[PDB]
């Protein structure tokens, strides 16, 4: 009974199951240790500021599935990552098990520059879009590539593949169907001063690269058309052509 | 009230006043003798088929003001021009005043091989959106252009100014703040055998070229934004790219 995908929820993860939460819904991969995809539904209820961040494993796994908060010791220190959410946590802070919005299912090692700039910029213009009187809702879908070999947490034995980049699929109000909709996606060395607008890609792109399906609910002759063609949703987010 | 624009009919028109109809809202020009713009709202109620065509002054008008019937004898064999609609016979005669997509204001002198080529594609695949589930409106505004000289209908001493290109801007449901939208330009000589989806342009380009605001009640944010943006609303109408 919780939807948070609204037009189906991506195919071809890791996981046959996927986690439902009314934060978000998530497909693990016991291999990477990390989320394929996380999938969220933003409305005007949800945003709450000023949570704390009290890292926890998902109770929901096995714990030899993912990772636990031991596992991130030292990490910052060799490789200059932070724990970056997936699923944001101001824009979503509000809901009834916000608390696992700081489950590590929903965090990956995301490099501090990406994580506290161009991503934390989308971020604040994905949450703001819930703001305007016609916009009812966001629903977002987002998730890692796994590339190039980014190095290992130094704090942990778990086999674990840390992600080359990262990506977010956004759409507002019903469907994309017949809604403004958006892909970004960027490298793990993406600058601390980029600016989030120069990351517009496809969601076809996405696609190749992950092999998931996402919106996989749509007919098939609206995810032809659509996904290969870039969005206009950025547009409202402050950016030009 | 009729409401054919939802989100605010044009502004820049050379008349104050427009005529509002079921069929369509137009604004005239009593200079060139054809119609400023006009805008109209295609619904699963408005298409019909095999209507005809007795082509009429419009009576709410000056007939100095417009054309009549016999302005036109002569004009196809003269200038290769057929009585073009602006607001589509087949998508709206399904209205209550549709004898009035036959009036000589809803008319210009459009070159036969862009009405039956390119011009009459694009109307093909606007009308079709209406059969698309979750698509319950089409709101277009479609108008002329006078940028060259075009020659003068041989029949007919009243003077009146040939349009040199045909412009049309289309969005679904509620709004273009938050649904697909298209925006169309197709000069008069455009070659009969045409693809319509090589005609796309934005909004912007209509609106310095014609003197219009289109959709001017949308707030000033959401007009900068998406003016400049070409919309992905033709990629439902089998375009790419
Ligand atoms: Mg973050
Ligand atoms: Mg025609």
């Amino acid at each position: 009974s919780i939807d948070n995908c609204a037009v189906g929820c991506p195919t071809g993860g890791s996981s046959n199951v996927s986690i439902v939460r009314h934060a978000y819904t998530l497909n693990n991969n016991s291999t990477t240790k990390f989320a394929n995809w996380v999938a969220y539904h933003i409305t005007k209820d949800t945003p709450a500021s000023g949570k704390t961040r009290n890292w926890k494993t998902d109770p929901a796994l096995n714990p030899a599935d993912t990772l636990a908060p031991a596992d991130y010791t030292g990490a910052n220190a060799a490789l200059k990552v932070d724990r970056g959410h997936q699923a944001p946590l101001a824009s979503l802070a509000g809901v009834s098990d916000w608390e696992s919005l700081n489950y590590l299912s929903n965090i990956t090692p995301q490099k501090s520059d990406l994580n506290q700039g161009a991503w934390a910029r989308l971020e604040d213009q994905e949450r703001k879009l819930i703001d305007r009187a016609d916009i009812s809702s966001v629903y977002t879908v987002t998730g890692p590539l796994y590339e190039r070999d980014m190095g290992k947490l130094p704090g942990t034995q778990k086999a674990h593949t840390i992600p080359s980049a990262y990506w977010k699929v956004i759409f507002i109000n019903n469907s994309p169907a017949v809604n403004h909709y958006a892909a970004f996606l960027f490298d793990q060395n993406t600058p601390k001063g980029a600016d989030f607008c120069q990351f517009r890609v496809t969601v076809d792109e996405i696609e190749k690269r992950t092999g998931l399906i996402i919106w996989a609910g749509l007919p098939d002759d609206v995810q032809a058309s659509l996904k290969s063609k870039p969005g206009v949703l950025p547009e409202l987010m402050g950016c030009k052509n």
